[PDB]
RNA sequence: GGCCACCUGACA
RNA sequence: GUCCUCUCC
RNA sequence: GGAGAGAGAAGUCAACCAGAGAAACACACCAACCCAUUGCACUCCGGGUUGGUGGUAUAUUACCUGGUACGGGGGAAACUUCGUGGUGGCCG
């Protein structure tokens, strides 16, 4: 996929709580360059999932090479860059 | 007088 | 206290 | 969104009005398990089981206290006590 600000990861453990999964990544992320924002929902559809917005495209692939497949709550993480961009992106 | 169904009516 | 419709704001 | 109206589910109730007045059911939220989901979003939001909490439900149907229209006693009388849906069927 094409890279992107933000990347999108899923495979995540659904049994951790919102917001310590939306800490937690902000963690093991902040290394790569800030971090303008993390969606992450329990809902159905988006569970098991979050996306990570980066203010620099550069930090989204560096973090993607560095990261992919890293144990993350007793399961390895899989990472890829957004389809599109997210709105906080697109209306910039 | 109970007990089950249903009927009508009250409550909503 | 749900749900449907109607009127009005 | 909010304010009315109508009909109405679930559930409680039974002449009737008034005062007190729960429960039941419906809905909402929370937690814990279970099932399902590998899902690319940016408007929250899958299902199920237990338990819990909540509402101008601050409601009203039981119950209680007053009387009311009929019916039962007693009393000359004043009055004082008792009983109050329809149909079929099943349990003495
Ligand atoms: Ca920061
Ligand atoms: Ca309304
Ligand atoms: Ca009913
Ligand atoms: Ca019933
Ligand atoms: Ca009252
Ligand atoms: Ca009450
Ligand atoms: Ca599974
Ligand atoms: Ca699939
Ligand atoms: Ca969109
Ligand atoms: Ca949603
Ligand atoms: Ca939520
Ligand atoms: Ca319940
Ligand atoms: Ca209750």
């Amino acid at each position: 996929t094409r890279p992107n600000h933000t990347i999108y990861i899923n495979n995540l453990n659904e049994k951790i709580k919102k917001d310590e999964l939306k800490k937690s990544l902000h963690a093991i992320f902040s290394r790569f360059g800030q971090i303008l924002d993390i969606l992450v929902s329990r809902s159905l559809k988006m569970r098991g999932q979050a996306f990570v917005i980066f203010k620099e495209v550069s930090s989204a692939t560096n973090a993607l090479r560095s990261m992919q497949g890293f144990p993350f709550y007793d399961k390895p993480m899989r990472i890829q860059y957004a389809k599109t961009d997210s709105d906080i992106i697109a209306k910039m």
